[PDB]
């Protein structure tokens, strides 16, 4: 599923991401935009053989099991394919674990390079939330 901007903001808000660990909703929508272009089915293979999955491009080296990433942890305890669902619940619950990990949203390279320090409130402007 490809989310609309406000549609995703509302789904994320409903799932408790708004100001989760201090990150306003705009941050999460901005990250999703540049990680996956709001597409829950997005996948990308990394040089190290790991793969990123779903709306927030969660990596198989640490967070989910895709059965093909040798010596990987499955810290969110879920098959990576669960992260590709039109229901973003698994992605959101796993993202909460990631962002609590100590590096905050810097764990998402696109957020750090393209959202951090920008006017992220613009990503939810106009939406009825
Ligand atoms: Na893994
Ligand atoms: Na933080």
């Amino acid at each position: 599923k490809v989310f609309g901007r406000c549609e995703l903001a509302a789904a994320m808000k409903r799932h408790g991401l708004d100001n989760y660990r201090g990150y306003s909703l705009g941050n999460w929508v901005c990250a999703a935009k540049f990680e996956s272009n709001f597409n829950t089915q997005a996948t990308n293979r990394n040089t190290d053989g790991s793969t990123d999955y779903g709306i927030l491009q969660i990596n198989s080296r640490w967070w989910c099991n895709d059965g093909r990433t040798p010596g990987s942890r499955n810290l969110c305890n879920i098959p990576c394919s669960a992260l590709l669902s039109s229901d973003i619940t698994a992605s959101v619950n796993c993202a909460k674990k990631i962002v609590s990990d100590g590096n905050g949203m810097n764990a998402w390279v696109a957020w750090r390079n393209r959202c951090k320090g920008t006017d992220v409130q613009a990503w939810i402007r106009g939406c009825r939330l």
